[PDB]
């Protein structure tokens, strides 16, 4: 799918895996499913962007 | 697999979907797989926490 931008501080990196990981550099944490910013949308309702859905 | 706390700020949350995901309160960021603190681990070559490998 088309990508929406990464939420602030993160940054798409490689893993040796073969798969993109996403890293928030200044807190040092990982995931490895695309995050992204929720703003004032709601946690349980909303429509997450395609990009952002795992397997 | 047996989980790894959350990093700081972050909360596993129910979405409508039945899928769980993961909140960081105050920047109001949203993943879909778990996300972990890897401090000083190299990026490229760490191996996750299994509880946050996707699919």
């Amino acid at each position: 799918p088309p990508t929406e931008p990464l939420p602030d501080g993160w940054i798409m990196t490689f893993h040796n895996s073969g798969v993109p990981v996403y890293l928030h550099r200044e807190s040092r944490v990982v995931t490895w499913s695309r995050p992204y910013f929720l703003g004032t949308g709601s946690i349980r309702k909303h429509d997450p962007p395609l990009s952002s859905i795992p397997c």
